[PDB]
């Protein structure tokens, strides 16, 4: 899976230890190996979330399977924990959009996943 | 609704008060409450659109429904406007994506929008 | 078409030449003729792949048809190929994610491809 957060906090705010944490919780949630996840944050960001900039942040979160009604309720809670807890954004400035990706349509190491 | 603009035109050209204009407008343009949505602009682009380096923009807008034919069009033609007389872009190297987004693929203050 | 690759490689490394040469192989592979080829590259990113800071890629590949399970295996050993050869990032630490797009949800030109 791939995770990326976009956000308007700046770079000094981001913990070190950010992106081993994200990648840890991310594989227990998923039960995918660490080794497949990709963390991706993007401090520093011209934003505004309901016409304000206070910290926002938006994100996304691709997989291959893993990816529901239920299972992207408890993701949503799980991550959205993790942003107010280290980067000290309100769960309610926080977008994760979820998308359930084809095997086909993932590239890697000079294949696909299909 | 979220609605990101990546360009190659520099961060002094974005003018102040340009992400409110932007929630503005989407406001009016989707029917939605300017309170849910979310802005980000990204200048200083490493992009070239049809090989050359001149302004250019790649966008999405992302909605919970208010996506289709029609309106795709409508917003497509206030979207590149406002790109043409606020940053000077012009109008035949701007692409936006849009997408219709399911509820439940939506996360937002520790639950989902299903 | 589109194509963004987002890289925790810096900005120095970027060989001069390669969004055109992106923009030229993309339209070999493709078949779509150059003008209509946005390419976007975003170096020097904080990013994670299996835990490991490690030069990596996240990548996408937006097209109006021309997506497809052999297409992809296609793209992905052409793009890969050219991301070890000028970024100096390992296959196995590139994930591309390719998205078939409708005519009528891309925006271009104050209306839709429809
Ligand atoms: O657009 C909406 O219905 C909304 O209120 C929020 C929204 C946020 C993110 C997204 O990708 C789509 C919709
Ligand atoms: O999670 C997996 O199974 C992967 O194969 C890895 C993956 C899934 C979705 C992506 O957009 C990128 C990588
Ligand atoms: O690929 C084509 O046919 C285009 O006309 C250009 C295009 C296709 C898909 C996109 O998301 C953006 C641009």
């Amino acid at each position: 899976p791939m995770f990326i957060v976009n956000t308007n906090v700046p770079r000094a705010s981001v913990p070190d230890g950010f992106l081993s944490e994200l990648t840890q919780q991310l594989a227990q949630a998923t039960g995918k190996p660490p080794q497949y996840i990709a963390v991706h944050v993007v401090p520093d960001q011209l934003m505004a979330f309901g016409g304000s900039s206070e910290p926002c942040a938006l994100c996304s979160l691709h997989s291959i399977g893993k990816i529901g009604g239920a299972q992207n309720r408890s993701y949503s809670k799980l991550l959205c924990g993790l942003l107010a807890e280290r980067l000290r954004i309100s769960p309610d400035r926080v977008y994760i959009n979820y998308y359930d990706m084809n095997a086909a349509n993932v590239g890697w190491n000079n294949s696909t996943f299909a």
